[PDB]
């Protein structure tokens, strides 16, 4: 159960972005159906007042919490990866849209998931603007919780992946469009119950196995991280 509060760029905290800049959910209980029309960005999908104005090069921090800012940020159970994909606004977050900018499930050098490190970052990750069009786009942020994803959600509804599903409004200004953003995949859509990463075992399924839900990460996606970026104690 974990929230987006708002977002940092190049080091610089936006404020607080809820229902804002950020297309908030009413709460923090997660998608678990694959088929739902919530798999898009949350189940209160529309159009915030404000969208974050960035340049191509910037770096946008993600800053997630669980009921306060800067607290346990999610529970620890919740082990799993994260990824941010990318989307022109005008879709609405509809069609063949969400481009991979960045994913981290389990790191083998540092014997962490993704998820573990987000709470050491106090719930801060980034990704590098990539070099798109001009123009307005919704940052899809994406934690995926697998401690109870040994099931199916459509075989147990109880249980299955978890998905913490964040839509940031972010416009670009400056970019010189090196990268031009192609088609990509549909939310839902390209998670199914056959996808790799979706139905794992965390607790008999060694996580060095453990492979992340397709598609890969886009050719023209700059970086990111899962590092503290700003310190919101100092505000
Ligand atoms: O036992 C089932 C799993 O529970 C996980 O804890 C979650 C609780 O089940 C869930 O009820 C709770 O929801 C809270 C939420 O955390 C809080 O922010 C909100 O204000 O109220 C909700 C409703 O009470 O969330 C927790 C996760 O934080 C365990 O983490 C897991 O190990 C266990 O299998
Ligand atoms: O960040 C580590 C993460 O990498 C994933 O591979 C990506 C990589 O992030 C990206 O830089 C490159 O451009 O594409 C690949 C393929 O999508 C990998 O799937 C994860 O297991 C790993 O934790
Ligand atoms: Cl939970
Ligand atoms: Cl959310
Ligand atoms: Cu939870």
């Amino acid at each position: 159960h974990t929230l987006v509060w708002g977002v940092w760029v190049n080091g610089v905290d936006q404020g607080d972005g809820r229902n804002i800049y950020i297309r908030s959910p009413p709460n923090n209980n997660p998608v678990k159906n694959l088929t739902s029309p919530d798999m898009t960005c949350n189940v209160d999908n529309r159009v915030v007042p404000k969208s974050v104005p960035v340049n191509a090069g910037d770096t946008l921090t993600f800053e997630w919490y669980h009921n306060t800012r800067d607290d346990d940020i999610i529970a620890s159970s919740h082990h799993g990866p994260i990824a941010v994909y990318i989307a022109p606004a005008a879709s609405n977050g509809q069609g063949n849209v969400w481009v991979k900018l960045f994913e981290d499930a389990y790191n083998v050098t540092n014997s962490t998931w993704a998820v573990d490190r987000l709470i050491t970052a106090h719930g801060q990750h980034s990704v590098v603007v990539p070099h798109v069009a001009p123009g307005d786009y919704l940052f899809r942020a994406e934690i995926i919780a697998l401690h109870e994803a040994d099931s199916l959600y459509s075989q147990n509804p109880i249980r299955g992946a978890q998905f913490y599903i964040s839509c940031a409004q972010i416009t670009i200004n400056s970019s010189d469009d090196s990268t031009p953003l192609p088609a990509g995949v549909p939310f839902p859509g390209a998670y199914t119950d056959s996808t790799p990463g979706i139905q794992f075992n965390i607790y008999t399924t060694p996580a060095t196995s453990y492979v992340a839900p397709p598609p890969s990460v886009w050719s023209g996606a700059l970086g990111g991280s899962i590092a503290q970026v700003g310190d919101a104690s100092l505000e």
